[PDB]
């Protein structure tokens, strides 16, 4: 294994030859440990609190989920506990028959996904444009430096020779240029899956890439119209740690569709940084803090360019395999058989494949499946054998499905169908309210002024007005935040890193105008384009549903907050200063 990773470890070792040592008390059991060096400890035991949101959500000061979210340990201690609890495991190799059906399905799926689209290399100027639009970090400074691109070119030449010198995953500007350079090179070779929307619903059938949270519920409602069994949405326990060497070799098959110069670079990413990887992780010691150098041949590196798309691919494949087992196409005997009949798998894929993909909504490790009947609930042999063991359920207990699409969990949400006062139906996204408030109360970074804090608060408020307006407490808190923050202050930072967020709330445009654009004008499931002219006609969940989903409506403390909210707004305004404010209450 040293022939692939040796050069990276040699460069790390030489850069820290003063403090480099082999810590024999290292806690790694399934990862190869190469050595350690001294570092300055990074992270925090607690997250910073957004005072603007906190002051305008007083009843949630006494809420346990709101307190828990404010914690999250990122210190070397936090890094180590997460590592031990999840990442330091080995997935048993799938059986020979399971490997065979996965290989057949992966070959058919890649050909289906590439039926209209051709892979291509992504560029420096594409990466540059993405970095600029995201910052509008030190990444914008690097991208502007010609020496950054010269470091990139030197690494690419090693990749072209089948070698890697500086692409290290992390759990001086030279080390930062090497990390961003590593990410650019991955973007160059595999970025096309995202940039050219290979996992869009039109291209992939099961996929939802580019859809946006406001479309997911409508897609689940459409799947519910397909004849079949219940809708299943099983969670995998730590999906990224369950990506096997066999999964990685099946994902690598996309390189067969590439032009020769592209194939060479993508083969370098797969073989040197996915199937072999060098990882840095911080660890507390009695003496201080060390950086450990570790390696392994499987699992998925969570913070990589190709992660979302490749997880979506492998999950689509795994769910098709589970549907084949449910239909009796794959038997227990087939999974143990290296010599299983390839023809019946091929025949099912060619005649039923696409129809079975349309029965699913797949976003990375998140899946919703509506099989042809409920035999799927007990079809667990291939799923468990592929390593995709379901979270917090005995291995052989049947999956429980839903017969109502509104009860289905997907991407941390569930979806409600609302009837507007004018008779039109809306399908809206929702999650436990404490989660929404708890997140909005967390600020991103230290040494952030009242201005930056208030602008992030406004970004959360405006996200609530656009996606979660149907929650009484969030509409009231949103109105309060937007009344407390100067009208012309532009929302900053980001409320989420979800691929499903399109950030339409990152504006100073009227939120009702934006609401009409998203929910009426652009909404393909809204035939009648009549605009809503007042928030009074923007619906809420039924009161009982709002309460079931965490609303404090009906509580005295909530009634007191609603009554006295102009006082808290004025208190925020007085600390912000003599600025232009608008009264949204
Ligand atoms: C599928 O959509 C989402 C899923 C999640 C997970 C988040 C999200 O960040 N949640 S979070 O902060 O509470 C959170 C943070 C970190 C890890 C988590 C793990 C599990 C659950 N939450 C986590 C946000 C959105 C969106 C919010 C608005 C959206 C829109 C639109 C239209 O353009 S899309
Ligand atoms: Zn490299
Ligand atoms: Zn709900």
């Amino acid at each position: 294994n040293m022939d692939v990773i040796g050069e990276r470890i040699k460069r790390i070792k030489e850069e820290h030859n003063s403090t480099w040592h082999y810590d024999d008390e290292n806690p790694y059991k399934t990862w190869a440990y190469h050595g350690s060096y001294e570092v300055k400890a990074t992270g925090s035991a607690s997250s910073m609190i957004n005072g603007v949101v906190k002051l305008l959500t007083k009843p949630w000061d006494v809420v346990p989920m709101v307190t828990q979210m404010a914690m999250t340990d990122t210190t070397p201690f936090g890094q180590q506990r997460v590592f031990k609890e999840k990442v330091d495991t080995r997935t048993p190799r799938p059986l020979p028959g399971t490997r065979k059906v996965m290989e057949i399905t992966a070959e058919w799926l890649w050909r289906t996904l590439g039926r209209n689209k051709r892979p291509r290399l992504c560029t420096r100027e594409e990466f540059t444009k993405k970095v600029r639009t995201n910052a509008a970090d030190s990444a914008k400074a690097a991208v502007e430096d010609e020496e950054f691109w010269k470091l990139v070119d030197r690494e690419r030449e090693l990749h072209k020779l089948g070698k890697c010198g500086s692409c290290v995953y992390n759990m001086s500007r030279a080390i930062w240029y090497m990390w961003l350079g590593v990410r650019y090179l991955e973007f160059e070779a595999l970025g096309f899956l995202n940039e050219d929307h290979w996992f869009s619903r039109e291209n992939s059938y099961s996929g939802v890439e580019g859809e946006g949270l406001h479309k997911l519920g409508y897609i689940l409602r459409d799947i519910s119209k397909i004849p079949g069994g219940a809708m299943y949405a099983d969670d995998t326990a730590g999906w990224d740690t369950r990506i096997t060497e066999d999964d990685l070799h099946n994902e690598e098959k996309i390189i067969q569709q590439m032009d020769p110069e592209h194939r060479q670079l993508a083969n370098a990413i797969f073989k040197l940084t996915y199937q072999n990887k060098v990882v840095k992780v911080q660890r507390p010691t009695p003496t201080g803090t060390v950086m450990d150098i570790i390696s392994r041949k499987d699992q998925r590196g969570s913070g990589q360019v190709g992660t979302y798309g490749l997880n979506t691919f492998t999950n689509m494949e795994a769910q098709l395999v589970r549907q084949m087992e449910g239909e009796g196409v794959l038997t227990k005997a087939d999974l143990e058989n290296p010599h299983l009949l390839e023809k019946k798998i091929t025949q099912w894929l060619e005649t039923k494949g696409v129809e079975r993909l349309k029965r699913m909504a797949i976003s990375g490790d998140d899946c919703v499946v509506k099989p042809i009947d409920d035999r799927f609930a007990n079809a667990l042999l291939a799923l468990n054998d592929m390593g995709k063991v379901r979270k917090d359920i005995p291995q052989w207990q049947p999956s429980k499905g839903w017969h109502d699409w509104q009860q289905v969990p997907f991407c941390s949400h569930h979806f409600h169908e609302l009837i507007m006062k004018d008779g039109r139906k809306l399908v809206v996204p929702c999650r436990p309210q404490d989660e929404l408030i708890g997140r909005a109360r967390i600020s991103q970074g230290a040494g952030w002024s009242l201005r930056e804090t208030a602008c992030l608060g406004k970004a959360y408020a405006q996200m609530w007005s656009l996606m979660y307006f149907h929650r009484r407490d969030l509409r009231l808190a949103s109105n309060a935040i937007c009344s407390a923050v100067p009208v012309h202050w532009v929302p900053t930072s980001r409320t989420t890193w979800s691929i499903h967020a399109h950030h339409q709330w990152m504006t100073t445009e009227d939120m009702l105008t934006v609401w009409n654009r998203v929910w009426i004008e652009e909404n393909p499931w809204m035939e009648d384009k009549t605009p809503v002219t007042t928030w009074e006609n923007v619906p809420y969940l039924g009161k009982r549903e709002d309460q079931w989903c965490g609303s404090l409506i009906g509580l005295t403390s909530r009634a007191t907050w609603a009554q006295n909210i102009p006082t808290a707004i004025q208190q925020v305004r007085s600390l912000i200063g003599n600025e232009e404010f608008l009264d949204y209450m």
